[PDB]
């Protein structure tokens, strides 16, 4: 008779995957995550058009030396931060804000973008303890995160598709990793033209998180495993007990409205090694690249919306 | 006088045979030949070579009695790859391409070491390095290794080329030759659009890829040889007549040898940083998939050959 959402919170850190901060307080998650697709959606849906207009004015005012393209890049960061700030008002934990996906193969520019996000939060009175910087888990992203963590900036290594890939993150001292459960299962279904989801025991996305969790706990890695990007509530339920799960508002609502018993299920690499191991994983090779391309398309669309409102 | 399409092609393009079978090579008279781990495995399994592994083990053990099992297997594998290259060189005037172990494809330093070991093994047999192309997968690390090998006068064949940015980086590194995999690019195109039949030549992504690389090279003054490889049918080869070079399977060479129509000549005459290369490759879903797949398939066959070796130790 307790809801599945309530029971899941007793064994796992529940995180809301959304930039629509007005939806968050219903669910009382500990943390929240945004990404370029979610920010774009929040901006396109217009509930927050005042916040957007006010952000553009402020950045223009404070940056009279920037030409058009530089001004737009700066507003795009300020927007990501303004949504994070509003999220932080309605949660007790941290918000994840993602670096521009276009710098995913450049460690130096990733480091600089990450520090810029942190500085903008600091300028707005938010200390870095409340923020995770999301970075795609290419080799360069991991190398950037290694340095950011040394400087006390916690990172959320996203677009995780392979276990070796997660192990390299942990080896770099990363705060948290996010395996993309639903996209791993999308590949599995696409491979065989499957129209129905696989049994949970045979669901590659669920199994991937299970394997990463078992590796971390047995080796004593402190990096948090946070399953992400789910296709349905059964995939979330399958991972009850995981350190953290970040869940869309639609699935959080399904978990809130479901009253059954929740069974609790869950209780060094060189660059050359990493690239070899990624190469051995056809799904991971494809999905990491695809993830960067899709987040890139959404970041470009957001820039266009900013350009239209200058 | 009138000549077959194969003999006409030799006049405008360097014709190269893509096989480890030296007897077949002999009858098409290509200038160069290319081998790879998949073709070497197929040859090794053929009845003619049933004692080749045991002989090579014998000879290799004898010359290195102090090596551990891993070290030995490795030496036998190079010896086998080189043995097929030598037999091919006995029957052609040009060069043979011999591929480094695909497992070192993300390690420039171990690629360089393997490439020099191949060159040394040929040299031990009296074959100078000007008759050999070392085949390296065109990952960024493969291009870095090739850049350094070329500096030492070791010519490389940069294989598994799927994108014009790889090809441009290879040229910028001064590599001797690049091999775009025409058939495999068309394979992706057909799977992407549920195509039941081959696209028109004008619309064939694999053919167009080589056309684009050839155009880019000539316009930039790059001397790197463009060599189209891995064809699906003879029409794709004919579509590239005039290309610097084309490496063609014996089945397709036989088709060209037997055609007699006129062959119309179709091709006539910023810098890429590592981050730029990785971004451009990332934008190309086909290239990202196909380069990784090519390394995996060559690796699977290299391991299969190692396993044949191990069961004979
Ligand atoms: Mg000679």
């Amino acid at each position: 008779q307790k809801s599945v959402l309530e029971q899941l919170k007793q064994v796992t850190m529940v995180v809301a995957d959304t930039g629509d901060f007005e939806l968050i307080k219903k669910y009382k998650p500990v943390d929240a995550t945004t990404n370029p697709s979610l920010i774009l959606k929040a901006v396109k849906e217009q509930k927050y058009s005042n916040l957007v207009a006010e952000t553009i004015s402020k950045v223009k005012a404070n940056n009279p030396d920037l030409n058009s393209d530089d001004l737009v890049k700066e507003i795009a960061i300020e927007i990501l931060v303004s949504f994070g700030i509003k999220i932080l008002d309605v949660i007790e934990g941290k918000v994840s804000s993602e670096v521009d996906a276009r710098v995913s193969f450049n460690s130096a520019t990733t480091i600089d973008y990450a520090k810029r996000i942190i500085a903008r939060y600091e300028s707005n009175g938010i200390p870095k303890d409340r923020v995770l910087i999301k970075i795609a888990a290419t080799w360069e992203g991991i190398k950037a995160a290694k340095l950011l963590q040394k400087e006390g900036i916690n990172c959320n290594l996203t677009l995780i598709f392979d276990k070796a890939q997660a192990k390299a993150c942990a080896e770099a001292g990363v705060y948290l990793v996010s395996p993309f459960v639903g996209r791993i299962t999308d590949w599995q279904m696409q491979q065989n033209n499957l129209k129905t989801f696989p049994a949970i025991a045979d669901d590659d996305g669920v199994n991937s998180v299970k394997a990463i969790y078992k590796l971390y706990k047995s080796h004593g890695f402190k990096t948090i495993v946070m399953g992400a990007s789910f296709r349905n509530v059964e995939q979330v339920i399958a991972l009850a007990g995981c350190d953290a799960l970040t869940i869309s508002p639609v699935l959080l609502e399904e978990l809130k409205n479901r009253d059954e018993h929740l069974e609790v299920k869950l209780t060094q690499i060189s660059e050359a090694d990493f690239r070899w191991l990624m190469n051995e994983n056809a799904m991971a090779t494809h999905k990491l690249a695809e993830g960067i391309r899709l987040f890139t398309k959404d970041t470009i669309e957001l820039e266009n919306i900013i350009k239209q409102n200058l």
